[PDB]
């Protein structure tokens, strides 16, 4: 009973739930939606609650909302600490952490006359103010994992932030050892060695032609 | 030991957290941002992990991330449904309604030539995609609360937002019976008809006037 992910073959939101599950060691399946037709019709046959995917198919449910299916599958595989006040630190740097992604994420797809002071507003919100953050987490207590001592599905979201900041400018990272260090772990880690080895489901960032060529084939 | 709410005098992200907590019957206090000042010293003396409100003093700590907050007192007040199944159900209804909430909220900051176009969407994905969805949840189990047969977080972030649809366009809310039942019932809930009564600290929609001011009166 394999969990069935339905997205384009993108990173987009989905990426998240495919390192929350790769981490947890779930294998899972992939649905593509190619065509405004395969999105269509998972509207039509009453799968999209509010008729937008990320939507996963686990447990009898048909799931959509991001958060929702992030905080489902934490629950389910002991990713989400053991009490409401480890869970609340966890939700805290969570957020934070989607926040960012997002922010990183959006760049490609802003007018070309406004990207490049987007762009600096992002490396500027990295490297000021949420890496800073991080850092600062781990350099509090000085354990290995963000929460806890024990490995949760922030530091999962966390590693993958990390991958995509490097992504947008490698040099946001080296003021940062504490981080530097917690990348290299957590990569280390063999669930997350598997996900980041060449093969996995992991997606690649999205070119400038592919973006392009989607938001055509859709309605983006 | 009441919870302190530190936010800008404004329903902003805010207003989700006192509508729970005052669902929940728990008082609060609110210390208000009122000048860049205000905003500058809570940030310096190490109360914003992430330099932003909404921040929540509760049980010892100073949470931020309106989810985070919104998370830690569902589970506190026994508001987040008693299972994972459950809280999957509660989180994908609650997601869907702060997509709304916020397409609502943002449509008084969209630009003069946009507004129109915006409202029209907003309008739109209201009648056709979130009420017709939520008004589906009731009609499949014909019960008063959402989730549980019972009252829970999900089911005070949906009457909030239907106050906000009646606010946008009362019309709106005319072709959803089950809708217009439910919002009778929770608003009559004695915490809630508390809660909507004058002087309250429910917050209003800010004005076109304020908006500006506050516009200037910061970097908004
Ligand atoms: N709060 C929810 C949000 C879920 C959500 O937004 N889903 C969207 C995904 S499209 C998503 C989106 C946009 C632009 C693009 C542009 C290029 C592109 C290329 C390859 C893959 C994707 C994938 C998503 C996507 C886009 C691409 C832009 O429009 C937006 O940013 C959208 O959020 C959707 O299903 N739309 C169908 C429709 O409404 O009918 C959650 O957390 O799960
Ligand atoms: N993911 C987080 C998000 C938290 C967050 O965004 N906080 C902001 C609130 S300002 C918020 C915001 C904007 C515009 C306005 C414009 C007018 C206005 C009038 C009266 C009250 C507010 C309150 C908030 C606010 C704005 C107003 C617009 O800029 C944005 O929409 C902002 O999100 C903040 O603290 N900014 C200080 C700073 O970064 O240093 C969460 O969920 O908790």
């Amino acid at each position: 009973g394999k969990p069935v992910l339905h997205y384009f073959n993108a990173r987009g939101r989905m990426e998240c739930i495919r390192w929350l599950l790769a981490a947890a060691g779930v294998e899972f399946e992939e649905k593509f939606i190619q065509s405004p037709e395969d999105l269509e019709k998972l509207k039509k046959d009453g799968n999209l609650m509010f008729d937008q995917v990320p939507m996963v198919e686990i447990d009898g449910m048909k799931l959509v909302q991001t958060r929702a299916i992030l905080n489902y599958i934490a629950t389910k595989y002991d990713l989400y600490g053991k009490d409401m006040k480890e869970r609340a630190l966890i939700d805290m740097y969570t957020e934070g952490i989607l926040d960012l992604t997002e922010m990183i994420g959006q760049l490609v797809l802003c007018p070309p006359d406004q990207r490049e002071a987007k762009t600096a507003l992002a490396k500027d919100r990295t490297k000021n103010r949420y890496l800073p953050a991080f850092e600062k987490v781990l350099k509090s207590h000085g354990q290995d994992y963000l929460v806890g001592n024990r490995l949760t599905r922030v530091d999962v979201h966390l590693l993958e932030l990390l991958l995509y900041v490097e992504e947008l400018d490698a040099s946001l990272l080296t003021p940062f050892p504490l981080l530097k260090a917690f990348k290299s772990r957590i990569s280390s880690l063999p669930n997350v060695k598997k996900f980041l080895q060449p093969g996995s489901q992991r997606k690649p960032p999205l070119d400038a032609k592919q973006i392009e060529e989607a938001r055509k084939v859709f309605k983006f």
